[PDB]
């Protein structure tokens, strides 16, 4: 029974090193037999595309089979630009935009519409919380919004705009953070916030190309990994430190485990799931307290 | 056993008249005996002043006790802008606008403290979608982001500017929506999200205040009110009737019933209860399907 | 804005001393002005009673105002037992029941009936769990069945049996835990697959009752309090500084604040609330992680 | 990507013929390369296993791969039982009941331990209700419990005892419905307590068999089947048909679709998801009005 991609395309937006999630998700997503598009923020499009080609991601590239993952285009993108009337003369003079255009959302899907003329899967795996250190009480609304357009927004303007390019019976997916629905302290500068509203998108979403085009909707609430952005964030460590201790079971969260997941959820094997908030986590959200509190 | 509000202060940003919910908070606050300062929306503001001048709502003002409710100050107020340094010269020339100042939320609450020194109280009953006709999927990004903050950013620079002046033990409490939780077909524009993030930041800033000043924060999920904002929707009529038909119990709904709940949670009878997300909407949210649905 | 309860009587079951919720509950709709007529679990009875006429409970008797609660009538009661076809020779012989009669649920409300002939609230306040300090896996199915029994249908009996007496308009409160919504370590013996269907009972009476008599039922999930019976568990103290330390707002839980919920939930203010869940633990229960934890 | 089971034994406790869930798991873990042993309730298990024998199923034996199920061995069971020392002489008197031996569940595991010294996969897919038809308000003590013991218990004890001949990095699924958390008309006499329970012990286990073996435990709210146990119910072509009309995605629901899931979630795929509840219905639980409701 195998999760069955072979002949399918997917858009995977939010790689640039095969460090988090998202290189994750395209290894299942090519295990399973998916043609790989990646969405590469900009900025670092040029260093990725570099490692990819030379080698550096080589090992990190091998399927279960034994064989490599082939990463069919990379796309330059930035998520936070729908269309170029909407790029700021200082965006568009900022560097490394000068080096690939065709860059903001709208754009991207064109070129892979003209490229490959349709896509099955389409992946979010990105976002950006500029005062992501600050606190809710800490935070401007511009820091805020910023989160809320980065990580959130983000995701309804590639649907909105792939979906017209999604064959029927395609899918998609998200990776959600449990800071939405829980008190998460650390996670700050609306990007609690960010996760509420994409998943709660999701739902909306699920209904709406649901019924549009018979096209499914999910996010996958995953557990700590420390991704380039979760080192970031700077509290990750004790996080995965924190999960390891505190989950119904006891174990390495790994990659590998939120991209599977993923592959079902994108397959025909998941028909019937849509509008999902699913927690690869280890179990850690079921939990009313933490086995390690120095009380116990 | 009364919910004694007696020597509190309570600010109230969200009454542009007697026929939404902060109206109702205001009573139920007024009734509990709090000092009742409010914060209306720039452009409504003089008109409400107006009319709560030739007496237009002074039925609507008579208490429980037969007594009058008095609104000791109104002040001016616009929550998508956090202080003077952020304004457009676009707004600054608009003559409502003109007609009034000090009316960013850092301006307001500075006012308050002088006037008032301080508050214990501090109720959100506003939010604005310019785009909550449209699908996520029709949803602009400026839209989206409109509707955020407007509706959910507001609450927390509300909140993290009167904060300084909110005597510890003192309690926040918002108005939210079903539809960041659950798809509600025409609650558009983003403004699902919105309420989404709103719910989400109630728990975390329930942490931030909790733990900074012992301040109470919770929101009331309310049910359809034909207010003037639900007016503008257009799809209230409809989800009343709905809920009259589908609820647990068979009722109706009126503001005075959101009201009560709030003056509660805001009590201190409601000390034990922070970060929460009630529904006062008949039980509907419970229900696992419509009953008036055709198939039954 | 008072919690008016005055001409409302109250039946609480599950009160055998001054240090539960329930004696807390009780102070509350008696300082509301209800009639209070307490139901005591047979064996309990006979030491209750004699030191609630001794004087006992005094101190623990004064209302808000320094006046003193009257507790009307004390009804036996078993709530394992609904009528008297029911109950085993070995439970009829078994010593104490010889004591008192007409004390199971029917019986209970038949008295109850002929006494005063009608109620408008009604307060659930017991459980029992044999194996509760067994893990679900070392749990026999006779002790887990009993705690439902005792815990959960309890609640069924007691509401089916009393609806017809109770006035329209009338309510009734429950105490759940967050057990059977979260993984609570130590609350074994299927005490916590008991809340979960005492709580999803609550929706569904809260339909049936709601429709057939406009009945209002909802439950609060309170947080850790050292009664009689959590001490008897034996886990609670930890839990009390468990939620001491990890909970948004730092403090206290006092039965007292259950107690004003229970009432405001059972009082005509919260007339648009019913098939709720409501939480009573200083946010505990929105924390995603728990401060203490020795990674932090 | 395969989701391999090749080496893996799986105990589905839950078949009595080719028209419910329990066919359709069994189905997918034959696809998915696992050894099939069954549990078929006694009374069922003769038919079953002649009904198996003249290839009445035979169609339906056929994998995706036009290879065919087989159903390794069949094991007569009664989950209400967990050892002989239980059983009533009553029963025991019984034809069926005579006509076969070993059903206790404590002796069910004995014998697949001494057949075959473990497993790797349990899969519950049974409950009973005598009362189903019955409201919450018209349901027995003895109802309710039967419907909690033969629905929620049997997975407490399948799993205790099974849990011992399973190899870790094994896992177990179960299927619950919406009824535990939503309001469901018709779906009565307990069952809806029975769901709640059987989705609070998934979590309670997951932590339980979890640290203890580090076994795996899920449960899926699967949407509807005209099953032979839906048969009965007779409420089920109304909500099969309502949940056409009211889902994110109209279309149909197949055993199929449920029976991949659990081929997902119990194969190591899933391994960092333990303790949920993955709803497979087509995404309903996640609408906030039926569509089809005449107010719209
Ligand atoms: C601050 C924020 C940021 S984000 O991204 O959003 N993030 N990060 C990190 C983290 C988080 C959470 C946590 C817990 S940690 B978050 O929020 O989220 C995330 C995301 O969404 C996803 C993925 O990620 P990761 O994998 O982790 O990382 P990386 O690898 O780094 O990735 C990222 C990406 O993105 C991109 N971008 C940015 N920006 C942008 C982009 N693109 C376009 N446009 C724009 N603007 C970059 O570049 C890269 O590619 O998932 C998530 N998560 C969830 C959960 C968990 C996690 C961990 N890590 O643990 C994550
Ligand atoms: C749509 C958008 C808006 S909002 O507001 O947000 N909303 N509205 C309406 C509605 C809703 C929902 C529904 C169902 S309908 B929503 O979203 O939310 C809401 C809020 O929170 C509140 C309020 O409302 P109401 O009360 O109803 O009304 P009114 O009276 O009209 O009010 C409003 C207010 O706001 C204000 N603002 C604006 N803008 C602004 C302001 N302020 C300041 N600043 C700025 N910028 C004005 O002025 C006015 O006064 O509530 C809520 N809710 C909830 C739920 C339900 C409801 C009903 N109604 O039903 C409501
Ligand atoms: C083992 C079990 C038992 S019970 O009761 O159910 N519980 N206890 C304890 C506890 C819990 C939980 C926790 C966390 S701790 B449980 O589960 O629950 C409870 C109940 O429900 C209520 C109340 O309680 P309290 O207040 O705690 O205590 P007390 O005072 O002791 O009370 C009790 C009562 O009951 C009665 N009973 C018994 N049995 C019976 C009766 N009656 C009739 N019949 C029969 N059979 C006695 O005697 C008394 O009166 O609530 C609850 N809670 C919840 C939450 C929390 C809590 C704390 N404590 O914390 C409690
Ligand atoms: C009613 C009561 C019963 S139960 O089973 O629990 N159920 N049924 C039906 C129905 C439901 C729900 C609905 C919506 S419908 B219920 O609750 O749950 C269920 C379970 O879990 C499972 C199974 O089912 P189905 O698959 O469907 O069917 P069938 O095939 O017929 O199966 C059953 C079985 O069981 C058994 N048993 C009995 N008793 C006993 C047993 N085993 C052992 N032991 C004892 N004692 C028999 O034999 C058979 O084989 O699933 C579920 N579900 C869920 C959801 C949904 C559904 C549908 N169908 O739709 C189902």
């Amino acid at each position: 029974l195998p999760i069955d991609l072979r002949g399918k395309r997917a858009f995977i937006a939010g790689i640039a090193d095969d460090n988090g999630y998202g290189w994750a998700v395209a290894k299942s997503l090519a295990a399973a037999g998916a043609e790989i598009l990646v969405g590469t923020w900009v900025p670092a499009l040029n260093i990725f595309e570099t490692s990819l080609r030379r080698g550096k991601f080589d090992q990190s590239r091998v399927l279960p089979d034994g064989s490599l993952m082939e990463i069919k285009k990379v796309y330059p993108l930035d998520a936070v630009f729908d269309n170029p009337e909407d790029v700021p003369e200082d965006v568009k003079a900022n560097k490394r935009y000068a080096g690939s255009s065709n860059w903001t959302v709208q754009e991207a899907a064109e070129c892979v519409r003209q490229d490959f003329g349709s896509i099955d899967i389409l992946v979010h795996s990105l976002g950006n919380g500029p005062e992501v250190s600050k606190p809710l009480l800490e935070t401007s609304r511009k820091g805020y919004l910023a989160a809320i357009s980065a990580s959130s927004y983000s995701f309804v303007s590639l649907l909105s705009h792939f979906l017209p390019i999604m064959n029927p019976g395609g899918a998609s997916i998200s990776l959600t953070y449990i800071a939405s629905e829980r008190i998460i302290p650390g996670y700050g500068g609306g990007m609690s916030s960010a996760k509420a509203a994409l998943e709660s998108d999701t739902r909306v979403l699920a209904f709406e190309a649901g019924r549009k085009q018979n096209i499914r909707v999910n996010t996958i609430s995953a557990g700590p990994l420390g991704s380039r952005a979760a080192k970031a964030i700077g509290f990750i460590d004790t996080m995965i430190e924190y999960s390891y201790n505190n989950a119904p079971i006891q174990k390495t969260l790994t990659a590998d485990e939120v991209g599977n997941a993923a592959a079902f959820l994108v397959s025909p094997l998941a028909s019937a799931i849509t509008g999902a908030t699913i927690y690869v986590d280890n179990g850690l959200n079921s939990m009313g307290v933490a086995l390690d509190s120095p009380v116990f």
